[PDB]
């Protein structure tokens, strides 16, 4: 995945224009995507050496990225499995075109994990 | 769940003192979910409430500080995964008894919930 805070940040910033510039998601959504990757980047950099290694953190801290936007996208249409499916593929695309703009290769680890925590989570609330 | 800045606080202190106090974690792990749960507690104060801390939002940074926990665990598995049961367990606890004492009840699901998360994350 990422390491540096200045590969962690531009892919934030990638990504909150690829989300806030899709009309797949409500502008409800838009701005919830927003503030919850905003308060997770801003979360990346109050780490133990800050930019640093951490290993166990930063995965964890991958992993909390991750059901962040996972749970996001099935609390906010979890009534509806259909939308569930059309923005888990506009949600992974808008991942996988930030990981060619900022890195130059899509690590699917991260984007499989997302798409198994859509559908363990999906199945939660049934 | 620990959405008004309040409630967090309280769960903040009560989960630090039952992680340092816990034989079963090795130091390492000890220090390393003290930053993650102050890490995303800090997460939970900047929103808040319903408002703030919409149900979205809230379910989100929930499952986040959930599977920040699970993954931590996941992760040290120094001791190899044959024995994760016990930091499973142990964090079960850790939850049930500040559950009670800074809420009043358990939550059932917060906790099953971890026990998806960390079995999944080990496959």
């Amino acid at each position: 995945p990422w390491a540096n805070p200045a590969k962690a940040n531009a892919f934030m910033k990638c990504l909150i224009q690829k989300i806030s510039t899709s009309p797949v998601f409500p502008q409800q959504e838009k701005e919830d995507m927003e503030e919850i990757v905003e308060t997770m980047m801003s979360a990346f950099s109050s780490m133990s050496t800050s930019g640093g290694s951490n290993a166990a953190k930063l995965q964890a801290m991958n992993m909390a990225f991750a059901s962040s936007m996972a749970e996001l996208v099935i609390a906010e249409d979890a009534d509806n499995p259909d939308s569930i499916s059309i923005k888990t593929e506009a949600l992974a695309k808008s991942l996988q075109q930030c990981f060619k703009s900022t890195l130059g290769s899509v690590n699917r680890h991260f984007i499989a994990e997302i798409k198994d925590l859509i559908g363990m989570f999906a199945r939660e609330a049934a």
